């Protein structure tokens, strides 16, 4: 047998323990660990009981080819993938990246979250059903899989935002009778007391809740509302700390056009939320351009439209007690199914830096962490950056390294925009690195003024990968592509 490490992801450069020799006698297990693009090979051999250790010089996303065999008879072989990704510091996570995560299947918590840390995650979204919480009428229960998930949260530095709802026919069957959302006096109580004892319980411990996953059967003002005006009271008098999220992602389109909140404020409903949620999914298009929605008070569903076009929203139609409106990205994604691999990738890296570049959302949330089956086909078994095996897809590492980069950086300059981009972040002030990238499928090639001296640049690319650079009489020779690259000051 080959024993592949549970754990295909590490940090930094270095000696990578990645699999052990279960075979007998003269059973030799060779590794080769190849990097994306370059092919940028190391290799190591362990003997029969001894474990497979390979020297790797460079960070990178490798794909991990593995021979057991006698002489020349090959017995068994192996191939994964391997994600040697930047190592971030703790306080230096951003603070806005956040991830879906469902149950592991193997029910092994901290090896999940230890993969979730090595991303660069600071939030996590679970979901929790008010039919677990309340089984029987006003009896209540917190489930095991809430305390796993906050625990482990809290170990790897966590922020966990939860998602309530879906209905609890048991506890209360007269209390859905036009749709799967309480619309009687007395579902919506039992709803707000179910939501209540949960935030009470968990206390600071989860500062995040968000009133159900996409309610789009649920109407804004004639039903959602008045489920928002018990609950919202009901939870807030518990724990005034909380942000209580609205929308769940439901309108048309998940809510970019706001097609939520706008019904809700025109009918007065703005001081029943601290915040509201928003699902604006892009696939199989680029997050730059998007796509042309029916909702008209936008030119097209982008993030460079929405982005701004919510948080003018936010900005002027305020609460009572003029506190503004959060705005919280709680899915976006794409999959392996309508998109490549590196697509994928290319476009986790490409939110996170248009929306740092847009900023408003203080948690954007990826859309899923593993993937939930193996099926090809079906696009909802193909929005991981893990595999169904833990094996990591290219999408982990652009989400690793992308993380290292942002930090907690702000906008500072569009250098170029439309179809390339280049666009500089920083801190207090000073720019700390800029990144670069095309829409063009095929690739393009631009020249970029050396906009800090070439002895105190770095260019790095969407893999961690350290380059060299191109001087052509004071410009920058930049090879462009989807993926994007980085250029780091000092």
């Amino acid at each position: 047998k080959i024993q592949l490490n549970p754990v295909l992801v590490s940090t930094d450069i270095g000696k990578k323990n990645v699999a052990k020799n279960l075979g007998e006698g003269n059973m030799r297990l060779t590794g080769k660990l190849v990097r994306y693009g370059d092919n940028l090979t190391f290799s190591g051999v362990a003997n029969a009981g001894k474990e497979l250790v390979i020297d790797v010089t460079e960070l990178g996303y490798y794909t991990l080819e593995l021979t057991l065999a006698d002489n020349e008879n090959i017995i068994q072989t192996a191939v994964v993938n391997y994600a040697v990704v930047p190592e971030i510091i703790d306080e230096e996570r951003p603070l806005d990246m956040g991830v879906c995560v469902h149950p592991p299947k193997d029910n092994d918590y901290s090896k999940t979250f230890r993969l979730i840390r090595m991303a660069g995650f600071t939030r996590i979204r679970t979901d929790l059903a008010w039919e677990h919480v309340e089984p029987a009428k006003g009896k209540y229960v917190m489930p095991e899989h809430m305390y796993q998930f906050v625990s482990a949260s809290e170990k790897e530095g966590i922020k966990p935002l939860i998602v309530f709802g879906y209905a609890n026919a048991i506890a209360y069957p007269n209390g859905f009778p036009t749709i799967p959302f309480p619309t009687t006096e007395e579902s919506r109580l039992g709803c707000a007391n179910a939501l209540a004892y949960a935030v009470k319980e968990m206390g600071n411990r989860v500062t995040e809740w968000e009133l159900w996953n996409e309610p789009n059967y649920a109407d804004p003002v004639k039903d959602y509302l008045p489920l928002l005006k018990v609950v919202y009271p009901t939870v807030k008098k518990v724990n005034p700390d909380i942000t209580l999220i609205s929308g769940g992602g439901s309108g048309a389109g998940g809510g970019p056009g706001g097609a939520f909140i706008i019904p809700v404020l025109d009918a007065g409903g703005v001081d029943f939320q601290d915040g509201y949620s928003i699902h604006p999914y892009m696939a199989p298009n680029t997050p730059d351009f998007g796509y042309a929605g029916t909702g008209g008070p936008i030119p097209a569903v982008n993030i460079p439209t929405v982005w701004p076009y919510l948080k003018k929203i936010s900005e002027e139609n305020l609460r009572s007690d003029k506190k503004e409106l959060s705005v919280w990205v709680t899915e976006i994604g794409w999959n392996s199914t309508t998109n490549l691999d590196i697509e994928q990738a290319a476009y986790l890296a490409r939110t996170y830096l248009l929306s740092r570049r847009h900023y408003m959302s203080p948690g954007v949330f990826w859309y899923d962490f593993q993937n939930d089956g193996d099926t090809p086909d079906n696009i909802e078994h193909n929005f991981g950056l893990l595999r169904s095996d833990f094996s990591p897809k290219p999408s982990y590492q652009a989400a690793a390294v992308v993380a290292s980069l942002l930090k907690n950086y702000t906008f500072q300059e569009t250098l170029l925009d439309g179809v390339n981009k280049v666009l500089a972040f920083g801190q207090d002030g000073e720019t700390t690195f800029y990144t670069a990238w095309t829409t063009k499928a095929e690739g393009t090639t631009i020249r970029v003024k050396a906009p800090t001296d070439v002895d105190k640049l770095r260019l790095i690319d969407w893999q961690g990968c350290e380059m060299p650079l191109t001087v052509d009489n004071g410009y920058l020779v930049l090879n462009l592509s989807i993926l994007p690259q980085y250029l780091v000051v000092k």
